């Protein structure tokens, strides 16, 4: 996250972090035994890390939970990232508490203009690299479609939003992958691309979270 703000220990509940040994992605919480997160981030050996906030010290809140399954998107296409999203099942229930927290999915789109947190643990420079230890916290706005198809030409989808700030500067970055966008109480975006970070012009790319609550409840309910 560049240009955010230290979250402050687990005011983000629902943010997991992916650790395969290092962390490498977020993630949100969304029920006691399943978190969401990027296709892109997907990996076998995911150990899901719940109730962090410095990702390099044990801090008494964390519960590490390995993966029992990935599925990643049936239509995921690396090449371009659409649907960019991946659900990954625990080999146990989180035990859920204020710390750790499972976030609603939403039962629609959110509109450009719509604030959201953006958070993790990734890069917080613009130019170089700096990954901070604990959560950082962004809110970013919804930009309009057309700005982020603008912004990105050829390369958004439907299932594709922009979020943050033209002018640069605010911003996901690398290491924020697969984490949420949570708007209104809902988780509206995953971290998904860009192109650098918190560059004028170059907005955040969500993974649309609303196209996908079907899919996902419905895959969690088989699964
Ligand atoms: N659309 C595409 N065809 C595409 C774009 C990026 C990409 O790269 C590797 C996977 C993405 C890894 C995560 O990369 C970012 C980059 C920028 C931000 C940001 N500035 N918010 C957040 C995450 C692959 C394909
Ligand atoms: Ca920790």
């Amino acid at each position: 996250i560049v240009g955010g703000y230290t979250c402050g220990a687990n005011t983000v509940p629902y943010q997991v972090s992916l650790n395969s040994g290092y962390h490498f992605c977020g993630g949100s919480l969304i029920n006691s035994q399943w978190v969401v997160s990027a296709a892109h981030c997907y990996k076998s050996g995911i150990q899901v890390r719940l109730g962090e906030d410095n990702i390099n010290v044990v801090e008494g809140n964390e519960q590490f939970i390995s993966a029992s399954k990935s599925i990643v998107h049936p239509s995921y296409n690396s090449n371009t990232l659409n649907n960019d999203i991946m659900l990954i099942k625990l080999k146990s229930a989180a035990s859920l508490n204020s710390r750790v927290a499972s976030i609603s999915l939403p039962t629609s789109c959110a509109s450009a203009g719509t604030q959201c947190l953006i958070s993790g643990w990734g890069n917080t420079k613009s130019s170089g690299t700096s990954y901070p230890d604990v959560l950082k916290c962004l809110k970013a706005p919804i930009l309009s479609d057309s700005s982020c198809k603008s912004a990105y030409p050829g390369q958004i989808t439907s299932n594709m939003f922009c979020a943050g700030y033209l002018e640069g500067g605010k911003d996901s970055c690398q290491g924020d992958s697969g984490g949420p966008v949570v708007c209104s109480g809902k988780l509206q975006g995953i971290v998904s691309w860009g192109s650098g970070c918190a560059q004028k012009n170059k907005p955040g790319v969500y993974t649309k979270v609303c196209n996908y609550v079907s899919w996902i409840k419905q895959t969690i309910a088989s699964n």
